[PDB]
């Protein structure tokens, strides 16, 4: 199976800049070369070119509109064409607003598709209900079903078509979620599991659950969109928004195997890696590093160990 | 439901000056601001002004007894008064001999009440098993009624009255026992889940039982004893007696929130925060400030995030 | 039971001086005297000297073999003396190569053992495999009966006669294997709990099965080979092998406590500490300090706490 990296350098999705760094920071770490000792087929697309929309002005709070909808315009027509091309897609972000694109054209292809969404936050905020203008937290609410119309069309976004239903996404590290998201998150009926089910159930059987959810009837590809923020600062601190108590490096990857071994593994958002947040040069690589360490992951580097089929190493 | 905030700026209970500094800390991180945006009505009756008992040779090897006895002598009756208006009482530490009073206040009110004591540490040390006489590592003794007359007289202390037996306890996080203590949890049957217990049986599976165990013929209030150092010293530092291998940051959450869903907390004591032990204004922060998350979990706050009810957000 | 503190100063099975320090570090902070206050007799034999082999030609890609070989033929010798008058062995190291002759001897008084290996990694490389000439990382394959043959004979490694099968050995905390030590352990059938299954079993199921597999059939004696990089960095940082994602403080001690209860304890291994590899002093009191409990755990100290038996301590 074929996998196709692609670079989304940006971050107007949200005040800290540097996310757009991100990519950059993660090929440095030689990402592509690893991908490349795995199983799979390897093709670096390269990094997007977004242009900057003169004369942005706030649609109401919302900072941004018109350059975040306009990128990812131009990411989901990316994404739609290596996806039909049946390519498995590697989205390096940027900030998470990015995956409004990237789910966009999967869907496109495969209209079918389910979402796990490992972040701290919901990111389902819609335009009427932040408290900031920033897009990197409303994600979710432009690619609801269930969400259409409940809020005013924005400028640039008028494109995106609502794809995937509140059955459809699951989430796991909801630990800071706002008083609006909740109110959505309970009402629309979306299965989440938060640090305290995580904390009571186990990673183990988190997992098991949120497969028999989504794949119990009919098994579909995976979207996995990963906010590194989804894991406690201790091993991913480089990051705009930190929350402490989140899941530990050894949780992240138990997600990413099992994901892996589910054979489904269509999409993939590795986002919010920013470099200029980092304290100290080691925490920045910290973080990089398990980045990476997801990604080789959910591409079947196992702790147990990987050896070459056919290889009679005695 | 109505709280009230009764600050305790004791410290004769040990040998560490600075624990008497608890309650400032905790209000000047915003504790009782923060308390005001939940559900509940709270009330803060400040703090309480013990006065010092000149002369207060030691009994024996137990230090300050009459200085100790009678400040919680004075604890009790506000205590027992606040619960007779049918309020919520959440007592700040100073250290932990404070619950001598807290809980002799609370039972003489609810009289069947239990006690979920958080601790790396027992606490149970008779008059004449101490190695120290400190009283801080005894409250439990004083109130056992199993433990009434094995032990002499303290001066200060004929006004406690044994008001729970050891079927009415039950220990979590403990790591840090002496021989006499395990000697007494042992014949007295008292049921605990040291770290061991934990580890084997996960932090979901301990509320279950400690539920099933306090609450499983009858419903009644309950008494939350939490000594901050039963968490790991790298989530709480500032105590006078850290213990490493303890209950991890989620853990202590996960209690809080598993009692608050309960809907039966009665009585509440966040003890042993010494501002003054901490090697780093930050490790000073990061005590208060998860003290202070551990309350407002106490009190409804949930990782997965809460909503205003009869809002629509949308 | 009967204690033998036997140190193993060697470093030449890797390239990182320092190791042989590690006897030094731990009996400086106390561990032959806090093994007294436990229920054990402890008897400290010191130190063995090892006698250098100059002009240690590197066997192929094998560097020190003969050094190596000597100094194990010795320690086998000395552990399997102990071991015959009945008593338990305790060796501290140096690197993890001195496990061959810590087993080795082990067995020879105790044919039908078996091995719990605690460890980041396998360390069964061949002379054929490895990608460095470090014996630290080849032990294993010295002693296993059906890899006997399948590489050349290594000067200084002749006295050496594979003592234990595939069927006697388990892993745990496996998180860095080669993929030609991947290829054996899948080849031969070698039970082991990399740190995925620890995450999703729960280090508790996984105790219990590596004692039904082991124990199951027969009861007998136990070697524990325990190599202080198979906990996270985070504890024991002062190694030369430190792999980020492994065992928590709570975890490790949760093994030695199952293994001190199963009555079985036969053989100890506390590998890999090296004092000169700590950042900053308490980088390498933290790691000297959990050796310290880990051993002290083997031996019977529980986080309930411990009371001599017959004293009544009221
Ligand atoms: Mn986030
Ligand atoms: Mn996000
Ligand atoms: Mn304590
Ligand atoms: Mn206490
Ligand atoms: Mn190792
Ligand atoms: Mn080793």
């Amino acid at each position: 199976k074929p996998i196709e990296i692609i670079g989304a350098p940006f971050s107007k999705g949200q005040p800290r800049g540097g996310v757009e760094k991100g990519p950059a920071a993660l090929r440095k770490a030689g990402l592509v070369e690893k991908l490349k000792e795995t199983e799979y087929n390897v093709r670096d697309h390269g990094d997007l070119a977004f242009v900057d929309v003169p004369n942005d002005s706030p649609f109401q709070i919302v900072k941004n509109p018109r350059s975040v909808g306009k990128a990812n315009e131009q990411l989901a027509a990316v994404v739609a064409e290596t996806q039909k091309n049946g390519t498995i897609s590697v989205v390096l972000g940027g900030d998470h607003s990015m995956a409004i694109g990237s789910i966009s054209g999967h869907a496109r292809v495969h209209p079918d598709l389910c979402v796990i969404w490992v972040d701290a936050h919901t990111e389902i905020n819609t335009p009427l209900t932040t408290s900031s203008g920033n897009l990197h937290g409303q994600p979710v609410a432009f690619l609801l079903k269930e969400l259409k119309g409940k809020f005013p069309d924005v400028p640039g976004f008028s494109w995106v078509t609502p794809c995937i239903s509140a059955k459809d996404i699951v989430y796991i590290g909801l630990r800071d979620v706002d008083p609006g998201e909740h109110y959505i998150i309970k009402t629309l009926g979306i299965k989440y599991f938060s640090m305290t089910e995580v904390d009571k159930l186990g990673i183990g059987k988190v997992m098991e659950e949120t497969f028999s959810y989504l794949l119990g009837r009919k098994k579909r590809p995976i979207h996995l969109s990963f906010d590194v923020d989804g894991l406690d600062p201790v091993f991913t601190p480089a990051t705009g928004t930190p929350v402490v108590g989140g899941l530990s490096y050894r949780e992240g990857l138990y997600i990413t195997e099992e994901i892996y071994k589910t054979g489904l593994l269509s999409g993939l958002d590795i986002m919010e890696v920013n470099p200029t947040l980092g304290k100290t040069p080691e925490e920045v690589t910290r973080t990089v590093n398990t980045a990476v360490a997801l990604t080789l992951s959910c591409f079947g580097t196992k702790r147990e160990g990987n050896h070459k089929p056919e290889t009679d190493y005695l």
